[PDB]
């Protein structure tokens, strides 16, 4: 495919899934993927990094859920060839409107019926006493944020209401979109000026618990400005300065102060359904886009989290349109995508992390690598700092030398990221014997991480033919090259080097 | 935007969808939208084609809805600058087997009789059945457009002979969704709207677009997503279905997919389609081919507004479009079918010229060339000192358009 | 050929010169060119210009010369298919520096010895008493302008001196390179300024004698500045405003101030040797790379004089370096070649004429054309003017539909001009009724004009139709193409129209 | 420059010759430049290699022109940062048939005794000529370079054959002008350096250079185009003959040699020579012709003031060469002979590392690039914060140079 036209022409559906996937799979580990047993077949299928939603369950809950991923992650690591790194991501409740529990016995579900009226309230009598009549929330300022004529959603914008008479406690509101109200669900107010902080007393809490389990990133909810984003800095503070730090972009804010956002953050995650009800419909797309790009342009990595394959809480298969709003959100030039429900609580987690897999498999036929290069490297600031050179030249080759892939060995990953952040085709291997290196590469597309557990041999340039032919057995038993082809080798020249500067054209033994 | 990542990177959300709409909108008539009234207001906010599905209804029942669409579509006629052609497009039963039931020749002789621009040929598996679909159609529709529907595995796969036996192609998504594994259809639509770019001939999306409008008055994330990915692949035409035919808000549904294809311009990067159409072009020296071509290179250069063609069938019209110019295409000609069939290609704003003829030929041209001048200057395409580009044949009677003319705005 | 190193690797030397000439040739006419009967074998052979040095012969002589340059131009006349424009040159004196007269009887030859000592004077009693001793010559002023040990030149250079002694009348120089010293040879002083004016008593009247002679182009001697291009415009005046101003660059001031110099004249001529004296010898190839090249990019025409095949003059073949001399000028990018003695008083002005085509010929092997239009395209600033538009198009279609010519309807010759600015490789037949337009177009590389003499038809397209297809008919007749093949063909859009707005794609009937 | 006509376009005259000469020099020692006096006052002026011409002469008169040419070169090791390698070539007689006459295959053989660093074999027709040069230089002289002179119609004709079995080429241009009709050698010229830079061998072109200068302190106009069109062309070398072995201003001619070789680089665009070089080199992925590619790659974008090659044999250099950077190629080897023959090549720059060997593979890489560091420092190349580029094997004993490093200056 020498043009994109032509890339897409060739695309033959008949013929198998040849590429191999090449992006992160992020799945949410709760009540249905919890045990060790599951992780081991989810680990398997393609679980790059556990995420723990902290909006629910308690510190005990989670240290038990971490401990068992961690259980079933090093099952494997009695091979040190196939062992794949898993990471753990700690996402936090942030600022959060939710409701109260549903009255009395039976299913906790209320019908709350197309056009009829609902009443807002914050008496604590009506706590755990949610019907078709009266709703509890534990925003306790909403009526002063909130004024007539505004629009409320709830449980991920299900159900929609509008403001009609406002009070001291109460709220009367007339039912715009129906649905089934359940349980403690979750309460967005578009354009309304939430005056909750960035860092609550519970994430103050919930960020320390990350440090002391050893996570190696936290999900930042609700992120509002670059202020926000240096809070959660503070709190991780010193002990978990290498903890990377994703924002998420959830509402307006978010998008128009971007920009400082991305310069604050190690990453981003886009979570489309919460700006699906911030911004209009018709426009996230753009977002999506737009964040994407930018983030591809910086060099961080960027998340699509939300709406992925949601119809598979309840089946073992998505619908053709999921599958193509992942797809595309993949050629959009995601690194990563992320899986809620569908793993966390849902009856099929095991299918949703296949399916994610296969779809994340087929959109790379679908990608056109050259162009991504050479686009990015004519927006490429012109740095001769030796790393940035090394880089490009690397990645350049890559595509010449027909190569198998691109080997950096790489302490911190940042020498692998430098490569990454130019797309190219080929895997790039960091081999790293930092396990928190090992497990943070996942956040970026095209980086393959594997991890040397032979300590070091005095002679430099042994340990580093070490290492590479670890890296060549890695690819060879991946599939990813086989005798005679070429590879490109990238590591420092001695071993106290500052920079990874050394590019070396290797074929396979 | 010198790169695609910079015009990705650049897209703001909060300034309003300056650039204007490119894609054709089909919507399928029914109980909710049959109405003079309301397909008047359809007219209005964007429709292009409507779709007959003939799945349903009697032929008393569809010639009523059709009688209804002209009078509609003729309410804006005592203005010509600002009228509008819009087409009618019969929709076949298929098997529900045999290419052509006994029903769907009835349904084609009576799509004939009507005098519909365009069939949609369902359930089409390989090329013979399109051309089943011809000779049924016969001498008296020969001019009819055929766009072959794509709903099955076996019309995937000898996809190649079914584009190039028919003029066009629809992809109906949700068929192949329940055909093929549903993870590899958005491949297929790419690969099948690809191959159509590619070919010159139009392609339409159609099914599951804005599916919650039927009782919604907005439509979700993700349907707006869908869509306008639907739109940057490279369509020509989208195409709603229940959304217009029986839903509660058929107007509104109409109003969106127009802010949809609105800003999925915004998205597209122009000058790698034509650059990439360019080369993979082959080198003809047919003379209406290489003109075609130098006025889309010249659109891009002379920073254009609009290419002209002065065209009878519309083929001319249709090779300039072939090649994908940001410019507008204004198809200029007196044939109201070719008016009417324009619309399933992209970026032609077609035009009916009813001045009759002026004896002298460069007259005539002049005359022409100067209603699109109205047309667009009216639309805002251009104003007055900005530079167009105007294909014509030479001399009257021309086998050619062969006539490529820099001309400034007056 | 892809490639422009490819296009080299080609170069068959044993296959024919398959490839028509492509540029401009001027011959010099003088003793051995100016009869009726030359003329006529110096057009055939592919004279395109004649030269008429105005240094030399009285306007009487000149006369006489244009005259038989016509006739033998006309004989050709009655078959307007095959009729070729031949065009007349007048060639300033300019600011001249000579010597006098050689000494007595006999040989006008005396022989300057290497290290001898020579007295340079401005008594007129040595006026004509030139010898070993005492040399005369004209420039009065000389003595201020020249500082002691400064450098000399004479006769094109082949004789030096350096100055030993001023005076007031007396300079007193060391004789550095010997020779023949022959009556009124001509006299460089290097990095002086010479005081003297751009328009001569001379000149004025030698260029008033043009307009009354109907020259189609001046060649302006000396030209050092801008305001010496005015000057000449101003003499020729409103009767010659359309006869074509070329300024020859001559000197270091010419080089430096060549901008100005380019901007103000319709073209250049570069004078190697001239140069040759007055900056040092290896940097001449480089102004003459420079200023063919500035030239190419404004789209005025450019000549390259003197030193082409001068060792014609007594052989009937010229050398090795020679060719090749004149041959890279070509690919250098210049329009036309000037012949000077070779044909103006040699012993073979024929064979002269046949080998600068020859070689003219070969090096058009060797130019690659599509790089050429490539970068002109991408340096010429991006106007609308509806005639540069057309131009750009026809010359990119003309190498797409493989096209056999670009036929241009003009009638002054400018919308021909613009085609040829953007270099195509297909033959420009400029289809003209004014014969002077005709002439001048010889000045552009790849022009080939024909003078259409059937008279106007009333009806516009008409008209265009027959002019077209007397091209059509011309082209055929030259082998440039035949039925089947396809041309381009720009026109005007109605007969009032100010611009060449009109491109069309014509099979070749 | 982005454009080649934008870098004739700003060619200032005006300005001094910044660009440094980048072609070699070769000088035909004779009567008036045989003493070691002139020898030492040519090297220093820019002579790259030393022919001697066997037409002429005895063994014994050649004996002690070369024992007189490294009498001068040496002269100069006192300092090693300074010191320039000078070749030695022997140019045979030839017929004037058989290929190697019983005269030359003792001239040979004596070339092979004196430790000469190339043979230029005249009037070469076949490539089975060229094999019988090798054979008689044989086993002892196997890595003495042979360069055939194309100097016939034959010549020509075959050359294919003659490039792919020598080592290199001259180009006599009067021999030539002779057997060919004069006005196409300007071709053949073109073709054969074209053809040679191709295939990445090295080129040279001799006779009819600067010989007015046999009389002459300063050349014609003419003479000094006819030069710098060679260089433009595409040579590796210029050859002087009698204008140094014979004439009057045999040091003049050298100065003069190196002054248009040096404003010849002006002229020269790089970026187009490597792109079109890149394009039609055959895509093996061979280590050390990946890593030369990269290298030269990364000389244009790191806006690189050298790249620094460690060459025992030469070739990892050559194959830098071949591909044309703007910026000098410093060869650092360890043999004197391939530091000699070096100069066939365009653009390198050899130096000779005389400190020996550390123990330490990586200290001793170390040491050299450091070396190549200080030379280039010293000649103006670089200075401190700049960026280079320095190629070197991976353990020692290394078969591939493949191993690219970008390095600051320190
Ligand atoms: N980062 C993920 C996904 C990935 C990136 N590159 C790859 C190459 C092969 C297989 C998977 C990948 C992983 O290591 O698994
Ligand atoms: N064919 C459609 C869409 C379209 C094409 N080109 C356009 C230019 C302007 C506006 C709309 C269009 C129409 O005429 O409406
Ligand atoms: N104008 C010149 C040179 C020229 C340009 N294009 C040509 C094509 C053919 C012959 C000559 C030419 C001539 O007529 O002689
Ligand atoms: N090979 C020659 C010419 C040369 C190549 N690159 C150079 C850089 C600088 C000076 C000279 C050169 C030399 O070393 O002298
Ligand atoms: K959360
Ligand atoms: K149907
Ligand atoms: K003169
Ligand atoms: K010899």
């Amino acid at each position: 495919a020498d043009t994109f036209l032509e890339h897409m022409c060739r695309l033959d559906i008949d013929s198998p899934p040849i590429t191999a996937r090449n992006t992160g799979i992020i799945c949410t580990i709760g009540p249905a993927s919890r045990s060790v047993e599951t992780l081991k077949e989810m680990i398997k299928s393609g679980m790059n990094v556990a995420r723990l939603n902290f909006s629910h369950g308690t510190h005990e809950y989670h240290a038990e859920t971490i401990k068992n991923v961690r259980t079933a992650t090093e099952s494997f690591a009695s091979d040190p060839i196939l062992y794949r790194p898993v990471a753990v991501a700690l996402d936090t409740k942030g600022p959060e409107i939710r409701t109260g529990l549903i009255k009395g016995s039976g299913t906790a579900e209320v019908e709350l019926k197309k056009g009829a009226t609902l009443k807002i309230t914050l008496d604590n009598a009506y706590m755990e006493k949610c019907d078709e009549n009266i709703l509890w929330l534990d925003y306790k300022n909403i009526c002063k944020v909130v004024e007539v004529g505004s629009k409320i959603y709830v449980d991920d914008g299900l159900i929609s209401l509008q403001v009609k008479q406002k009070g001291a406690d109460f709220l009367v509101t007339e039912v715009e979109n129906g649905g089934s109200l359940g349980s403690k669900k979750g309460v967005n107010l578009p354009g309304a000026a939430v005056d909750l902080p960035a860092v609550s007393e519970k994430d103050i809490q919930d960020l320390k618990f990350g440090v002391e389990q050893d996570v190696d990133m936290v999900f930042a909810s609700f992120i509002r400005k670059a202020s926000d984003v240096h809070e959660v800095r503070k709190v991780l503070g010193e002990k978990g300065k290498n903890i990377k730090i994703i924002s998420k972009i959830e509402n307006h804010e978010g998008v128009r102060r971007f920009d400082e956002i991305l310069e604050a953050s190690d990453g981003i995650m886009v979570a489309r359904g919460d700006l699906g009800i911030e911004i209009p419909a018709e426009k996230v797309f753009l977002a999506q886009k737009m964040m994407i790009g930018r983030c591809n342009r910086a060099g961080k990595p960027v998340i699509c989290a939300t709406q992925m394959l949601e119809s598979m809480i309840k089946k073992p298969r998505p619908t053709r349109a999921e599958g193509s709003d992942v797809a595309n959100a993949v050629l959009d030039g995601a690194d990563c995508i992320m899986l809620s429900g569908e793993t966390a609580k849902g009856d099929y987690p095991l299918e949703a992390v296949r399916m994610q897999h296969l779809i994340a498999r087929e959109a790379e036929a679908a990608i056109y690598h050259l162009q991504l290069f050479e686009e990015l490297r004519r927006l490429a600031p012109i740095t001769s700092d030796p790393t940035e050179a090394t880089a490009v030249g690397a990645v350049e080759a890559s595509f010449k030398c027909c190569s198998g892939a691109i080997i950096v060995l790489t302490k911190s990953g940042r020498s692998a990221h430098q490569v990454a952040r130019y797309r190219p085709r080929a895997p790039i291997i960091a081999v790293t014997r930092n396990p928190q290196t090992a497990r943070q590469a996942h956040l970026y597309r095209g980086i393959f991480p594997v991890l040397c557990k032979d300590p070091v041999q005095e002679a430099w340039a042994e340990d580093v033919d070490l290492r590479v032919n670890f890296a060549m057995n890695v690819g060879k038993a991946r599939g990813f090259f086989k005798k005679g082809d070429v590879v490109i080798v990238l590591t420092g020249w001695r071993p106290g080097s500052g920079f990874t500067n050394t590019m070396r054209v290797v074929p396979v033994p």
